C-alpha cells in the first residue's frame, strides 16, 4: 500500500503533465496521496493563473462575516456576524490596520503558536464564498472555473443526468481568519488555489480515520452532538494540534503559499487559518472514486446546514432513503 503512514504529498508537475487533470488527480492516487487527505501541488515554474492581480480592488464582499469565537483556546466554536458590503480594497485596508494585521513573528511555527494561544480574543472579517473566478479565460490548465462538472461526473459514471451546476467559489482572507472542522458537502473532492497574499495553514486528519475525528468532537461539543447527529456539517467547531494530539487523534499540518494548489479528498476533515490579507479560489469535484463516498456520506437533517441547489440531486439519487428526511431540514 503507498504512503502507508497517510502524510501529505507534495507534487512537482511538469508543464506537460498540467495538461491533464484527471489523468494528474490518478496519477497522485496511485501514489498514496489520498491516504492523508490533502495534497499540495506545486504548478510548473512556466504556468501562471493570470498576468497581474493589479485590477481586484473593485470585486465586492456583499456579506462579509465576523468571526466571533466561543469557548477555550483550544475547543471552541465561531459564529459568523453578518456586516455591511465593502469592496476588496476597503477589505485589504482594513485587514492591514493596526487592530487587524498580522503581529510580528519570527516563522511559521511561531505564528502558528500566537494562533492557537490568541485566536479566541479576536473576531477577525472573512470574505468568505463569494461566487466568481480570478483565473484568466486564457489559461487552459488548472483553471477552476474549467474544469469538468460533478453532474457531468455523476452522469458519465451512473448514467442518470440530473439538474445542477457547479462554479467557483473566492475567499478574501486576513489574520486569523478561521476554516473549521469539515469535509466538503457529499463527501467530494475540493481544489484551492491560492492566488495571493499571505499564507494558509492546514490541518488534516486522513479519511480512514475520520470517524475518530467525529467522537472526539461529540464528547468536546456534546450539546451540539444531541442536536444533530453530523454537526460538523455545519462548520463552526474548531480543535486545536494540542488538543487533537492529547487524544490521539491521526493528523498533519501544511501551510500553502501564494501560487500553490491544494487538493481535499473525499472525507479528508480539515480546518485551518489564514497569516494575513489573502484570496483563495476553491472548488469541489468529483472522481469516479469519489462515487462510494458520496452513497456513504453523513448529512445534516436539523435545518442547521443548508447548501446549495445542486446538493439535492446528488442526495436524491445516491441517497434516496436519506432524501425525505434532508429535504424536510433544506425547507
Ligand atoms: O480556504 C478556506 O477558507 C476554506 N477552504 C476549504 O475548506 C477548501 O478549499 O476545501
Ligand atoms: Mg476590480
Ligand atoms: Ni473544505
Ligand atoms: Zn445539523
Amino acid at each position: 500500500a503507498q504512503n502507508p503512514n497517510c502524510n501529505i504529498m507534495i507534487f512537482h508537475p511538469t508543464k506537460e503533465e498540467f495538461n491533464d487533470f484527471d489523468k494528474y488527480i490518478a496519477y497522485m492516487e496511485s501514489q498514496g496521496a489520498h491516504r492523508a487527505g490533502l495534497a499540495k501541488i506545486i504548478p510548473p515554474k512556466e504556468w501562471k493563473a493570470r498576468e497581474t492581480y493589479d485590477n481586484i480592488s473593485e470585486i465586492l464582499i456583499a456579506t462579509p462575516l465576523q468571526q466571533v469565537a466561543s469557548g477555550r483556546a483550544g475547543v471552541f466554536t465561531q459564529y459568523h456576524k453578518k456586516k455591511k458590503a465593502m469592496t476588496v480594497g476597503e477589505y485589504r485596508h482594513l485587514a492591514n490596520s493596526k487592530k487587524y494585521q498580522t503581529p510580528p513573528h519570527q516563522n511559521f511555527e511561531d505564528l502558528e503558536r500566537k494562533y492557537w494561544k490568541n485566536r479566541i480574543y479576536n473576531s477577525p472579517i472573512y470574505g468568505a464564498d463569494i461566487s466568481g473566478s480570478l483565473f484568466d479565460e486564457n489559461t487552459k490548465q488548472w483553471n477552476l472555473g474549467h474544469l469538468g462538472t460533478i453532474q457531468d461526473l455523476l452522469e458519465k459514471e451512473c448514467g442518470v443526468v440530473i439538474e445542477g451546476v457547479n462554479t467557483p467559489y473566492l475567499y478574501f482572507g486576513m489574520w486569523k481568519t478561521t476554516f473549521a472542522w469539515h469535509t466538503e458537502d457529499m463527501d467530494l473532492y475540493s481544489i484551492n488555489y491560492l492566488h495571493l497574499g499571505e499564507p494558509k495553514t492546514w490541518y488534516v486528519v486522513p479519511p480512514e480515520h475520520g470517524q475518530r475525528l467525529e467522537r472526539l468532537a461529540r464528547e468536546l461539543f456534546p450539546g451540539s452532538s444531541r442536536g444533530c447527529g453530523a454537526f460538523l456539517r455545519h462548520k463552526v467547531a474548531l480543535i486545536s494540534p494540542t488538543v487533537l494530539k492529547e487524544n490521539g487523534i491521526p493528523f498533519n499540518r501544511i501551510t500553502q503559499e501564494a501560487g500553490e494548489f491544494m487538493v481535499t479528498f473525499p472525507y479528508g476533515y480539515h480546518a485551518g487559518f489564514n497569516h494575513g490579507f489573502n484570496c483563495a479560489e476553491a472548488i469541489n469535484f468529483a472522481t469516479p472514486r469519489w462515487i462510494d463516498y458520496g452513497k456513504m456520506a453523513s448529512q445534516c437533517s436539523c435545518g442547521e446546514a443548508r447548501v446549495t441547489f445542486s446538493m439535492d440531486a446528488f442526495v436524491r439519487i445516491l441517497q434516496p432513503e436519506r432524501y425525505d428526511l434532508w429535504k424536510r431540514g433544506q425547507d
